[PDB]
């Protein structure tokens, strides 16, 4: 069975960052242990409490169920031995994540190449509303980019599926929470849906055209606009008043019409009014279709 991974035989590498409540590094799997084995990425709790392990559980459980060009392979779990600590072996994508790829390249990415990655993160979340799961953390710090031509959406960390009878997830108790990409629903509510998953993707094409300039971002955006002088739960509150008023992230400089309209509508206060996955991937293959 090649998805049972011996934890001794594999060999750290390199850090590739923190996902909420893990850590991924770069190991190579090598139980010849002379080198030659495969790279891999090894997702791991930095605290491994019941409640967390049990969470950590029903996303390994989320991704496995997941076979998409635009979703990161699942390659296999790693179990302790006693306590049945889990880590998560997945593929990995040597050009890292989006968020780095584009502040690295900046304007070197073009259009063309921005609209091409859109269309693929629009598929991998089509795909993933088709399973009835809320991401819920939608941002280019979780989109990873496996070559040039291809980005995959990388974790799924805080990813719920819908009860069978309901079109939200309800979060009772929230935990470090991406304010700056949530939806207001989710704001005032802890309300979580295929709709607020397209608020979030919103905001991740804003990202993709600022090219991830931190002057730009939605926090320092966001801060901006309610102000700079508001702190901690007062965030909350001047944001939810903000968007209330349709208080929005302005076009990024240079970004085409068409696409800031995507972006807007996204951003409807309106739940039923924003656009569907299968529709904005339509629109954005025409878009670079008329740019090509
Ligand atoms: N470079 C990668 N190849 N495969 C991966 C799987 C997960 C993450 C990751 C996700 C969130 C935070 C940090 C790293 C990164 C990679």
């Amino acid at each position: 069975d090649p998805t049972q991974f011996e934890e001794r035989h594999l060999k750290f590498l390199q850090q590739l960052g923190k996902g909420n409540f893990g850590s991924v590094e770069m190991c190579r799997y090598d139980p010849l242990q002379d080198n030659t084995g495969e790279v891999v990425a090894v997702k791991k709790l930095q605290h491994s409490t019941e409640e967390h392990l049990r969470d950590f559980e029903r996303e390994i459980e989320i991704l496995k169920s997941l076979q998409h060009d635009n979703i990161v392979k699942y390659k296999g779990v790693c179990y302790s031995a006693g306590r049945r600590n889990l880590k998560l072996i997945m593929e990995y994508l040597p050009y890292g994540s989006l968020r780095d790829y584009l502040q690295k390249h900046k304007e070197r990415i073009d259009h063309i190449k921005l609209l091409q990655y859109t269309s693929q993160i629009c598929k991998g979340m089509e795909y993933l509303g088709t399973k009835r799961y809320i991401h819920r953390d939608l941002a280019t710090r979780n989109i990873l980019v496996e070559n040039e031509n291809r980005v995959k959406i990388g974790d799924f960390g805080l990813t719920k599926v819908l009860p069978q009878d309901k079109e939200y997830y309800k979060v009772k108790e929230p935990g470090e929470s991406p304010i700056f990409w949530y939806a207001p629903e989710s704001l005032t509510e802890s309300k979580f849906s295929v709709a607020s998953d397209v608020w979030s993707f919103g905001v991740v094409l804003y990202e993709l055209f600022t090219y991830i300039e931190k002057s730009k971002s939605p926090p320092a955006e966001f801060m901006r606009m309610i102000g700079n002088d508001k702190q901690g739960q007062m965030i909350v509150f001047h944001l939810i008043e903000l968007l209330k008023n349709n208080g929005r992230l302005p076009r990024p400089d240079g970004c085409p019409d068409e696409i800031y309209m995507i972006m807007t509508e996204c951003w409807n206060n309106n739940v039923n009014q924003r656009p569907s996955f299968r529709d904005l991937a339509l629109r954005v293959d025409q878009i670079r279709d008329n740019m090509a």
